[PDB]
């Protein structure tokens, strides 16, 4: 069944678009934090982060980390994930921006930041969750 959490997927030779990648998982009851972030090496290019309890409200945070430095937040309050229930992502890379998907329902766009996308090399997933598969495809 499982894979372990951490756990970090290699992009070998960055994203380019048309890439596909395909995240399964269930949500632990009383889940805190999930978090995808796409790395430049030590830079975060694409942080997407669900928050279950911030401010007693659930939010989605989206940040690009450069040099140690956090930027400007993208913040969506649609929240398509629930505690204890299995989910799907999907984050299609386009020309301009990544594309996330969350239960085959569009969720939210995020501009590249980060333009070098053949040195974003490593997708790492963490937070409250049992991670089933991850893997990605051309489209
Ligand atoms: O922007 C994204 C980052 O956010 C920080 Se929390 C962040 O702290 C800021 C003050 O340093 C502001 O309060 C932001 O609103 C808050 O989301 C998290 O610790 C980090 O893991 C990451 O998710
Ligand atoms: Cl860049």
């Amino acid at each position: 069944g499982p894979l372990i959490v951490p756990y970090n997927l290699p992009l070998p030779g960055g994203v380019v678009p048309r890439m596909l990648i395909t995240i399964l998982g269930t949500v632990k009851p009383n889940a805190n934090r999930i978090a995808l972030d796409f790395q430049r090496g030590n830079d975060v290019a694409f942080h997407f982060n669900p928050r279950f309890n911030e401010n007693n409200r659930r939010v989605i945070v989206c940040n690009t980390k450069l040099d140690n430095n956090w930027g400007r937040e993208e913040r969506q309050s649609v929240f398509p994930f629930e505690s204890g229930k299995p989910f799907k992502i999907q984050v299609l890379v386009e020309p301009d921006h990544f594309k996330v998907a969350v239960n085959d329902a569009h969720l939210l766009q995020y501009n590249h930041r980060v333009k070098k996308l053949n040195e974003i090399s490593k997708l790492g997933i963490s937070g409250d969750i049992d991670l089933t598969s991850a893997s990605y495809t051309m489209i």
